[PDB]
Order: structure tokens, then sequence, then C-alpha cells
């Protein structure tokens, strides 16, 4: 995230770290035995991590659960991102307290103007390389599909969105893919991908999750 602020321990409780010897991608906790991800943050071997704060530091709220199956849309295209969404059923339920709950999925779509919620563990800079140990948020609006298409050299589809500020300065960023974006209690969006990272004209992109709640729901009570 760059930009943002330090969260506060566990505030952001459905926030989760993917972990395969280290972080690599954040993900959000919608039951006691699903997280949903990015899909281009697929991994073999992933090891959630929740109810964590400073990801180097043993806190005593962490919980560390492996995942026992993945599943990668069926329709994610690896050149454009097209339905960048991914889902990982955790080998064990994890236990729901102050500091890890679930986040409710959308029942209609965000508009633009909506302020939401970001967060991740990023790297923090827009030139150069930052990472944070402790979770940073950003409250960023949902702008205007024309926001990001205007001065975009690829493809954004009818199941991404755009996200954040024209006059650069505030994004997320390497590292936060995959991560939440919640607005008005729903988990509206993750975090997909930009050109670059805070750059002016250009936003982030996210993968628009009122898409796939069917999806989502069919393939959890499948699975
Ligand atoms: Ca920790």
């Amino acid at each position: 995230i760059v930009g943002g602020y330090t969260c506060g321990a566990n505030t952001v409780p459905y926030q989760v770290s993917l972990n395969s010897g280290y972080h690599f991608c954040g993900g959000s906790l919608i039951n006691s035995q699903w997280v949903v991800s990015a899909a281009h943050c697929y991994k073999s071997g992933i090891q959630v991590r929740l109810g964590e704060d400073n990801i180097n530091v043993v806190e005593g709220n962490e919980q560390f659960i492996s995942a026992s199956k993945s599943i990668v849309h069926p329709s994610y295209n690896s050149n454009t991102l097209n339905n960048d969404i991914m889902l990982i059923k955790l080998k064990s339920a994890a236990s729901l307290n102050s500091r890890v709950a679930s986040i409710s999925l959308p029942t209609s779509c965000a508009s633009a103007g909506t302020q939401c919620l970001i967060s991740g563990w990023g790297n923090t800079k827009s030139s150069g390389t930052s990472y944070p140990d402790v979770l940073k948020c950003l409250k960023a609006p949902i702008l205007s599909d024309s926001s990001c298409k205007s001065a975009s050299s690829a493809i954004i589809t009818s199941n991404m969105f755009c996200a954040g500020y024209l006059e650069g300065g505030k994004d997320s960023c390497q590292g936060d893919s995959g991560g939440p974006v919640v607005c008005s209690g729903k988990l509206q969006g993750i975090v997909s991908w930009g050109s670059g990272c805070a750059q002016k004209n250009k936003p982030g992109v996210y993968t628009k999750v009122c898409n796939y709640v069917s999806w989502i729901k069919q393939t959890i009570a499948s699975n």
C-alpha cells in the first residue's frame, strides 16, 4: 500500500496472508473454511495465515492453516487477468473470534463515488522498494471506468473496476495482490493489477467480486 496508514493490530479481521515460505499475496476469509484471493496469486503449497498484524513476529493471535484445495476461476486469462479470482479451501476450519472474522459477499455491485477500504502488506513506495511488516490500510473511492481506461494500454473488462486517485500518491501495489477491497461492509473487490503504483492518470484495477457471487456460492457448496 502506497500512501496509506498503519491499520492497527487486527482491525481488518478478514485479511489473510498467503505464505509459501514468505508472504506473497493477500486474501479474504469469507467463512471458517474458505478464502478468496487473486488467481494470479496461485502457487503450489500455500499456507494461509490468519489473525496477523506484524508478519515477522509471533504476536499471539495467529492461526496458520494449509490449503487442502485451490480453485482458480474456470475462465482465468493469464494474459489479460480477466476473471482474476481464486478460491482456497482450508484443511481445517479457522477458529472465529474478535480478531479472526469473515467478510460478507455483495448482494449488488457498488457504484462510483463509494468509499472502500483496501489493505495489505505490499510495497509502500511508488519508486523503489520498501515492504512493511505490519498491515497497511487505505481508503479509496471507486471511480468511473473511463478513469482507468483513458491512459491504459491494457484491456479493462466488465469484470474489473477502477479505484483510487488520479493525482497519484495513493494506491495498492505489488504484494497487496489478492487482498480485499471492502465497501459498506461487503467484499467488492480483489487487488488485481495496475500500471506501476500510485502513478498519475493510472489508478488501480480490481476484480469485480459482485460478478462472481453465483460461482463462489456454487463452488463452496459443492466442495
Ligand atoms: Ca505475526
